[PDB]
Parts: structure tokens; C-alpha cells; sequence
């Protein structure tokens, strides 16, 4: 009965692309793919064999209930996903062609993940073996997430640079952080021109009370460092990247996953490195076939 | 035991607008509304109170069950549409601005709604008061409608100026045909430049074999010509226009439900017309205060 809880948004990503200019009802193609950081995360942990449950907030409208079963049947517990009456399903729009042109997140749902919320399920929460939280959600509810763990390890998503600030002053109530370059920049006020500074930002994480630091610095790698001494740089796995949505949530997925499984840090960023490859080499946001087994048989291919 | 069944497609449009320049994930608002011209007339059918059966066709995506089942919660009856495997359920995206952008249209499950389907279904709509049908079907599938009807009216609305064609070869098989001024000028090979036209146009219709015309020229109004002899313009009923969608939608439902009615041609036509007008006073695609007390309401009001 150990279970993993994954605090974060539920959305629905809509992809449309022609085959193009404008004011005309243009032929093309359009997919409706499940999204949404937490949501996400969440699903990479169910396909990873955790049992996972995600506490999101959808709308009172039917697309909702779509984005909850499609979720349940991928193997996560949704049961505790907050249906919102009156307002409408977050979602993240996105016009591309043969390649983005534009993009349009709804995403004021998230808001409705209160303090109120997680408070009606502190005890569940606080009997987990890992908490998952995305930056989606408010700053009330990441500091009431932090603030009421009961030594329960707070994995933290940054997701983007405009929302991982409010990750700054609580460094020292997070487990591990995984921010790429620009989030890592914005976070310490430290230029991350090159490979040379990746110490001085690690540094900067840890005398702010950060215990774990994944650092994901694209072609460069990812950089690792623990506040107890430990640090290393670990190589990209390189691939075919068809599309690159999911790669930090199948990451996440994969940290979470390794430290419940009792694996030490530099292994468990490698085999991250490794769910993130697997969902770089899917068209699809999160990959069905992400599993324990061929994520290791894309790291022993190493 | 009086049923209306309606052929066409059944969408989910997606309208998406900013608070916005390019390569960018710009905070705005998305909404999910069901859409479909088919779907559309069905659920103006049930909201005007005869009972609708929608035959038309969903991918196997949940999604399209939620589709289906905002659908059937709105009072159509959905329970022979198709479900189809492997494919995703058609879409119509719209990028807008505070003003439409630009627009996807993704209907090729459309041409699921075959011939096979239908002749699964020949006695139950060979047994409705009325038959509505949509060009957003494939020709064969017209054709098989308008050859299997069994002297059941055919009401075909003919979408736009490029899908009406497949009408011109079928107008004696038609009891009323909807066009608007393109698809008319596109039907007949007849410019519309004025209102001097329409008794041309309407002579070319007749003279092809075509039952009834319901003309909708815009600000010029509504003409009717029946073969029999009877025509004439009804005016527009000037309203609060917030959003258009939706409308001949509605007015193709007012003239099939004023025809199962017992109602006259012309009364049909300008109670249509107020339901139109019902339609253009509401944001969303469907009217859910279209009833046929207060459209009456928004008739006498004349
Ligand atoms: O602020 C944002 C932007 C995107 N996403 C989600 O992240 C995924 C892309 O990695 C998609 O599911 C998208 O909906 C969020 O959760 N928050
Ligand atoms: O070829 C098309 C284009 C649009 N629509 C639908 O018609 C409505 C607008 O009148 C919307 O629901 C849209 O999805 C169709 O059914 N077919
Ligand atoms: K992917
Ligand atoms: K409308």
C-alpha cells in the first residue's frame, strides 16, 4: 500500500495544423491529447507501476470527466480530482504548421487547487511515500503543500520560468527541484552562460536550503547535486526526438519513481534521463509503452 | 410516436483568444462548445421539442463519448451515432482575437457516416416524420439518404459554397433545400447581385426540380419559393448581435419542426427566421432558452 501523490494541473492540450493563411476555415488536422504537468507526471508514474494519485481540478463541464477517465484508465487514481462547477476544463491551445506558430494557455483552474482542497485530504496526503507538486498551481497552495508534509519528500516541478519563482523562498522545505537553464537563471540571479557556472548556481540552491538539485541543461546534460556533497554531470542519451513535450514530466515521473524504489540520486537521474528519451521518441504527450523495463533497456543501451 | 432524424456531423469546437504576438503560450481563454451543423440542428430539434435522433459519427476517443453525451443530456436521442475505432473525433478550431483569426476544420470521420451505416438503420428513417440532412456527408451518402427516403421530406442544409455542390444533381429529390446567397449563386451558376436575381435563381431551382427554397440573402432577408407557385421575402428580425454561429442552424431547425408542425411555408419561414434570431443573440453555438413559447414571442413581437 505504498502510494505516490501528485499535486498539479489537469489540461487538455489541442494541437490544430493546415495543409495556410488567414481568415478562412482552413482543411487541416486537429488532436485532442490529455495534458497538464501534474496530470502528466502522475501518468508517467502509473505507467512507471507506482500507484498514483492526482489531486487536480477540472470543470463541471463533460471534456472534464473525459480528461478524468482517460486518466483512470491509464492506470492513475483520480478519485480526489476536484470537479469545479460552473467553470470550464483548463486547456493548452496550440496552432502549428508542418512546428509552432502560436499557443494560448487557459489555465485560472488551477486556482481552484486551495488550501482548502488539500486540507480536506491532509491525512492522505501526509501518508504517502512521495509528493509530486507543479508551479500551476497558487503560491498559497505550493506553501501549504510544503508547510504540511510531515517529513513526506516534496518533489517540485518549476515548469516554466515565469512560475517557478515562487519556488525561491522554500528551497529549504523542497526534497529535489528540477529546473532547466533559464528556471535555474531566474531562480539564483546567476547567468548560466556556460558549463563553468553550473557550481556557483548549485552552490547559490544549496546555501538557500535546497537538498536536491536536478539541473537539465539541454545538449549540455544534466547536472545532479546534492547538498550533503554529492555532484556530477550525466550525458545526454542521445536520440531521434520526434516531439518534446512530456520529456521533464516523464523526468519528474522517473526521480520520484527511483527514490521510492530506494535507488541513489546519480542512478535514478540517469534512468530519468532515460523515461524523458522514451518521451522524446513519442508523438504523443506521454508514451504507453514508458515502463521500467525499456526505460533500463535504453539506459543499459548506454 | 413521432420521431426527426437528422444526418450530419458532429464537431467539438474549440475557440481560443488572447489578452497576443507569436511563439508564445499566451495566457488567455479557451472554450470547448459541441458544434457540428448535424449535431447543431438535432439538439435545436429537441430544444424546439420533437424527439431527435442523431445519426452521425464520434471517434473512439473519450472525447467524442463526451460529445455524445453533452449531446443526449440536451435532449437528443444519440444512441445509433457511430462510434468509430482507431480515428479521432472531428473538430473545429478557431484562433481568435478580441474578431476570428483564423480556423482548422478537421471532419474527415465525416466520410465514416457511409451507406453500410445508414441502410443498418433504412426502417427507422424510413419511418420518421422528417429527414434533415447535411452536405458535410459524403456524396454517396447524400445519395443514398435522398434514394431510400421513401417519401419521407428530405431537408438538406447545404453547409457552404464548396460541399452544396453535391446537391445540384439531386434537387428533385430534395423538399426543401436552406442555401445562402454563395451557395445559391454557386448552385445555379446565377450571379446574386441583387435582390432583381432571386426570381431567376429561384426559376433555376424550380426548373431543376427543387420542391422548396428557403434563400437567406443576409440584410436583404429571407426569400421563399415553393414549385407550386408560392414565394416572397420575409425581413430580418434586427437584433443584439453578440456571435452568428449557430444560426442557420437554427433556422433549418425551426423549418423541419414548423413542417412536422402542420405549419404554412411562409409562417414556417419567419418563425425560422426568429429562431435564427435566438441564435444570433447567444454565445454559445446552441440556444438553451430556444423554446418554441418565446421564439413565438420573439415572432409576435414583429
Ligand atoms: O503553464 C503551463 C503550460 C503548459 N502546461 C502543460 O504542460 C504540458 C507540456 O509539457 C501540456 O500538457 C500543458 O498543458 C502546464 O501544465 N502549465
Ligand atoms: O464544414 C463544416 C464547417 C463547420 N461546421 C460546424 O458548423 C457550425 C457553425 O455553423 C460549427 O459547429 C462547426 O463545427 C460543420 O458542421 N461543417
Ligand atoms: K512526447
Ligand atoms: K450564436
Amino acid at each position: 500500500k505504498d502510494y505516490v501523490v501528485i499535486i498539479g494541473s489537469a489540461n487538455i492540450d489541442v494541437a490544430g495544423y493546415s495543409h495556410l493563411n488567414y481568415a478562412d476555415s482552413n482543411p487541416g488536422k486537429i488532436k485532442f491529447t490529455p495534458g497538464g504537468v501534474g496530470r502528466n507526471i502522475a501518468q508517467n508514474l502509473a505507467l512507471l507501476g507506482n500507484k498514483a494519485w492526482l489531486l487536480s481540478a477540472v470543470g463541471s463541464d463533460f471534456y472534464g470527466q473525459s480528461l478524468l477517465t482517460q486518466t483512470n484508465q491509464s492506470g492513475v487514481y483520480v478519485d480526489k480530482c476536484l470537479i469545479v462547477p460552473g467553470e470550464n476544463t483548463s486547456s493548452y491551445l496550440s496552432l502549428l504548421d508542418n512546428e509552432m506558430l502560436v499557443a494560448i494557455n487557459d489555465m485560472n483552474i488551477s486556482n481552484a487547487i486551495t488550501a482548502e482542497y488539500l486540507a480536506q485530504h491532509r491525512e492522505f496526503i501526509q501518508r504517502a511515500k512521495v509528493i509530486v507538486a507543479d508551479c500551476n498551481i497558487s503560491e498559497e497552495a505550493l506553501a501549504w503543500i510544503l508547510d504540511n508534509a510531515a517529513n513526506v519528500p516534496v518533489f517540485v516541478d518549476p515548469v516554466s520560468a515565469w512560475k517557478c519563482v515562487k519556488v525561491r523562498d522554500r528551497l529549504n522545505q523542497i526534497h529535489t527541484l528540477k529546473p532547466n537553464r533559464l528556471e535555474a537563471e531566474t531562480l539564483s540571479g546567476i547567468a548560466l552562460s556556460g558549463r563553468d557556472d553550473v557550481a556557483k548556481v548549485a552552490a547559490w540552491f544549496h546555501q538557500h536550503g535546497l537538498n536536491r538539485l536536478v539541473l537539465s541543461m539541454g545538449g549540455d546534460g544534466v547536472y545532479y547535486s546534492d547538498i550533503r556533497g554529492e555532484n556530477g554531470w550525466s550525458a545526454p542519451i542521445k536520440t531521434n526526438v520526434i516531439n518534446v513535450t512530456g520529456a521533464g514530466d516523464a523526468m519528474m515521473a522517473g526521480l520520484a519513481s527511483c527514490w521510492v524504489d530506494g535507488m541513489p540520486f546519480a542512478e535514478s537521474v540517469r534512468f530519468a534521463q532515460g523515461c524523458s528519451s522514451m518521451a522524446l521518441s513519442c508523438e504523443y504527450t506521454n508514451n504507453p509503452d514508458l515502463s521500467i523495463a525499456n526505460v533500463i533497456s535504453l539506459v543499459e543501451n548506454a
